């Protein structure tokens, strides 16, 4: 009925590396990518600190002629992308690329962008706008440059469903692979959302931390002391390959794609149940979707954003999931450390499971100094913990209520 | 293999109309919904006219404090995403509410509420952009509100793939629906980009016609005399539903869902290639997913868009698809009469193709007053034509080269 899809190649962009092993080094090292922004002057916000990039150099993947007309979250979708083709030794041909496409997406896209062309618009009217804003800032274009700069021809789309969009991403572009609609593709998401409109809009809701004083320690998920999230950039992207396609050639796989889940909460704008039955059921979908019984589960990388009231949900909803054996798995989260990547956390998320499960580790949920009431399981507080992960999930719980659901597991 | 899945519910608002009869009545008579634009000073800008809704009453879906936090292109995919709901006339309970969800996208989302939080933010500073400025104007929340207001728990997601958007997710709705994953979905899209960003950027672009002097004949899609795309608002919105189901609860069909295809040019960010071979490949995909021969297609809803490059694309790919019967089938793009609704237009476009299925007549390509070079199928020009329509198709084509085609058939 269906065929079987593998993680062939794996692409980042992090606060934590300017790719994926300086990326993951960090995370096990329990190493935090927060500190004060220095891109901007933000002395008039309530919160002062990101997960930024760090050192990005975007002509190691475009010409500067190509890159100027591009919005920071395209660039940083593409560089990722370019990461992981390249990471996958997939060489493409006339005779495969109607076979190969993309899915890469955004939670909210080329807010930088809009607002400078905003700012043009304001005080020297319509004739100023950039001929490249649209193309250079919409998000369903970090799959089309793509798709034009490696000649990718086979299904080409981008989803934007806030912060599950990564984790989305990549379940759909495995559906297009188990269809027959493709052999091959590159799917994730990309972020730059640390922009006046970006920290401030959230900073309204009163979403984000405002621990400036030590934004190492902001990102606490579990944690008593928690007090909203911390806003972070940049991007994954995975190469996906059917099973047979990629022994056909050779291919070095890190990992088998092996569940997909989603569900809708149908409670509230930004804030989960306090039960969490909709992530509940997302995992649960995942869990059957891979044919799998929650016994199976060795690691989650949790959603784990340091929100009051999702941390708790999350929680709730995997003592409800996999009952006694809650007790046994690891769950962490890695946002403790890279802080929330938006649309992209999903994505990098993928890509910390499925190295989690290469190298046989849980990695840390740092700062878990005093665990909430209820937060009791192992929650990898501290310091990666090497332990068995034949399969792992993760989780992407969003704005409007949206969940999403990964399974891996193990090659063979 | 596959679940067949049927169109059981419609809801619009177009540049002609505030529902879906109005719109297609408007449609069959040849009726522009272009006119200068009343709602912002367009003085400064080299286009300015476009299809805008008229006479919107938000508060017929939503109260007044509901709906004061939500961008425009947020009401207007409530709105269709109601209609389309109660045209259906199915009762969401416990029992099914896990079995169906929403795929509402859009191209560019909420630019007029980022505009005006731009100009808060310049002006004033960061404290004044508003608490619910990211949940009121990222472009999952249509998805995410409707799940919340109708208590809908199946998959929760959405697209952005520019003009595409549309297409897309409704295609991958069905896909939804066929695997399993649920027995409903409400699909299709919603834009509001007639804003100053909108506008200017796309006038920045060259994009846009800017026959100002006769706004009603400025979209003429195949006409020598064509000087880009015409700039509209609204959405479109349908009810997918599994075979069985409907025919389990009586539900009225008003046509079957038959075929979803999907391709990248690779070619270039906005332009097609001048042979269309990108929208061939598109329509070749759809067709064999619905298991048809070309022969069997009796009307193509068109992208259509009065760009020079686009119209002349899509004929070529049309005759390469179709061959012979290129002749026999009748062609038209509704955008003569709606000008491109953006991330809408996909939606509203399979609204018009199932409409043409029901009254077997194809709407009419108005303004069409001198093809141009082999511009000489049967484009309907002019004026609504009565004929046997047993097989429709719509496809879209968006930057990025980003493509999508939908057939839809008579049911029995
Ligand atoms: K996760
Ligand atoms: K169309």
């Amino acid at each position: 009925s269906r065929r079987r899809v593998v993680i062939t190649g794996m692409g980042m962009l992090s606060p934590l590396g300017l790719d994926v092993p300086s990326s993951w080094e960090g995370i096990l090292a329990g190493r935090s990518g927060i500190a004060p922004i220095e891109h901007m002057d933000l002395s008039a916000y309530s919160t002062r600190f990101g997960g930024s990039v760090k050192g990005f150099n975007v002509e190691e993947y475009l010409s500067a002629k190509e890159a100027r007309k591009l919005d920071l979250f395209i660039q940083y979708g593409l560089a990722a992308s370019f990461q992981a083709v390249r990471d996958s030794g997939l060489e493409v041909t006339d005779a495969n690329r109607e076979r190969i496409g993309v899915s890469m997406g955004s939670g909210i896209g080329g807010l930088t962008n809009i607002e400078n062309n905003c700012r043009s618009l304001f005080e020297q009217g319509p004739r100023r706008i950039s001929p490249f804003f649209v193309p250079g800032s919409i998000i369903n274009m970090v799959s089309g440059f793509l798709s034009i700069h490696l000649g990718l021809q086979g299904p080409n789309y981008a989803l934007t469903t806030a912060q599950t969009t990564g984790t989305h991403s990549i379940g759909m572009a495995a559906r297009n692979i188990a269809y027959g609609e493709a052999d091959v593709m590159v799917a994730g998401g990309s972020e730059m959302a640390a922009c006046g409109l970006g920290l401030g809009g959230f900073g309204a809701a009163r979403a984000l931390s405002t621990r400036n004083d030590e934004p190492t320690r902001a990102s606490r998920p579990w944690d008593r002391d928690r007090d909203g999230f911390v806003l972070s950039d940049g991007s994954g992207a995975l190469v996906l390959e059917e099973l047979e396609h990629a022994r056909a050639r050779g291919a070095r796989i890190y990992a088998e794609l092996v569940g997909f889940g989603m569900s809708g909460d149908a409670f509230h704008m930004t804030a989960p149940p306090e039960d969490g039955a909709g992530a509940a059921r997302c995992m649960k979908n995942a869990l059957r979707d891979a044919g799998l019984d929650p016994r199976q589960v060795d690691y989650i990388n949790a959603h784990g954003t340091s929100t009051p009231a999702g941390d708790i949900a999350e929680i709730a909803a995997v003592k409800s999931v996999f009952g006694e054996h809650a007790h046994a798995l690891s769950m962490s989260s890695t946002k403790s450390m890279t802080g929330h990547l938006l649309g992209a956390a999903g994505a990098v998320e993928a890509i910390f499971s499925v190295l989690a499960l290469r190298d046989q580790v849980a990695p840390p949920t740092i700062n878990l100094d005093n665990p909430d009431e209820g937060c009791d399981l192992d929650l990898v507080a501290h310091e990666a913990k090497p332990r068995k992960i034949d399969v792992a999930l993760s989780n992407s719980f969003g704005f409007g209520g949206t969940n999403g659901t990964l399974v891996f597991r193990r090659f063979a």
